[PDB]
């Protein structure tokens, strides 16, 4: 704040001191998932990591 | 006391000692205040002593 020099009332204004706040959170689930028969797996699938885990 | 020599009245008036007392007090406050705001130390004062402390 400021003030006159030399004024006859002598009251200063407090300043105040007010910290904030927000918050972060956790909201979703991301993920993929795949099915396969018993038939698929036996026969279909010939190499896991390239066919299944890659994509 | 005195008293005649040879009179048959043989009493002796007997003196008396009496210590007296007075008090003294302590019962004033002699001052000298002064006021002055910080502009007037700031600007207006230029040697504490001669112009404050001595008078």
């Amino acid at each position: 704040n400021r003030r006159d020099l030399r004024d006859p009332d002598r009251t200063v204004i407090a300043s105040e001191l007010v910290e904030h706040s927000f918050g972060v959170t956790l909201d979703k689930h991301v993920y993929a998932a795949l099915k396969f028969t018993d038939e698929q797996r036996t026969l279909d699938i010939r190499d896991y990591t390239k066919q299944v885990l890659m994509p």
